[PDB]
């Protein structure tokens, strides 16, 4: 892991999904550019919470269709995310939608007592994001670009 973008992405996305599922903020320290990661996480909270509230019926509809019951079902979610996310256009709107839906699924995992699947889902979403949109993210200045875009 000589890959700061992946590490920083995994930290932000893992922390968001964990706090959304449990309702508790994580007090573990951030790594390297914590100042950016902290601002990105605060942005994700405002915009990601907005997406889940505004599009609740759509998210509930997709969740019902995916019938998530365990680690096996979370693994096939990953494959749907590459098809849906990777085959469409790239912008922070779609990236926030992917992560927001991750957080929605994370709350479901906590509701069905499968908390152990939240960290793997976060890894899977981070993999989709950084593996498929690497050059776009670097061109946009990564999570610094994310913070700046949402003011
Ligand atoms: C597999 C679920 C995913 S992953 C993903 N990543 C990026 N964008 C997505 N959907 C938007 C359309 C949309 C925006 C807001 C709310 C609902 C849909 C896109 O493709 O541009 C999606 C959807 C996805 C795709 C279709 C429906 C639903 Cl509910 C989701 C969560
Ligand atoms: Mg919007």
């Amino acid at each position: 892991s000589e890959d700061e973008l992946y590490r920083q992405s995994l930290e932000i996305i893992s922390r968001y999904l964990r706090e959304q599922a449990t309702g508790a903020k994580d007090t573990k320290p951030m790594g390297r550019s914590g100042a950016t990661s902290r601002k990105a996480l605060e942005t994700l909270r405002r915009v990601g919470d907005g997406v889940q509230r505004n599009h609740e019926t759509a998210f509930q509809g997709m969740l019902r269709k995916l019938d998530i019951k365990n680690e096996d079902d979370v693994k096939s979610l990953s494959r749907v995310m590459i098809h849906v996310f990777s085959d469409g256009v790239t912008n922070w709107g779609r990236i926030v939608t992917l992560i927001s839906f991750g957080a929605f699924v994370a709350k479901h995992l906590k509701t069905i007592n499968q908390e152990s699947c939240i960290e793997p889902l976060a890894e899977s979403i981070t993999d989709v994001l950084v593996r498929t949109k690497r050059d776009w993210l670097v061109k946009q200045r990564g999570w610094d670009g994310f913070v700046e875009f949402f003011h």
